[PDB]
């Protein structure tokens, strides 16, 4: 099916990942900050299930687009 999160739900994944939305772009700071966060969310570690459930799909989706994101380097492109 469609898995496309809005600025809602990859906004959620910016909260949760303490990683400010005004450096959102840059993969390995964000996953810098999603190893660090599901580090601490992981059940062993104190934390809930449906959270790391939550991120884990917020962020794969996300990197669905992210693996694609590497190509962009400008903004044009009518076809």
């Amino acid at each position: 099916m469609d898995r496309v999160l809005s600025r809602a739900d990859k906004e959620r994944l910016l909260e949760l990942l303490k990683l400010p939305r005004q450096l959102w772009g840059d993969f390995g700071r964000m996953q810098q900050a999603y190893k660090q966060q599901s580090l601490l969310l992981h059940p062993d570690k104190g934390g809930s299930h449906a959270l790391m459930q939550e991120l884990n799909s917020l962020w794969g989706t996300f990197k669905t687009e992210v693996y694609n994101l590497r190509m962009n380097l400008g903004g044009t492109g009518f076809q």
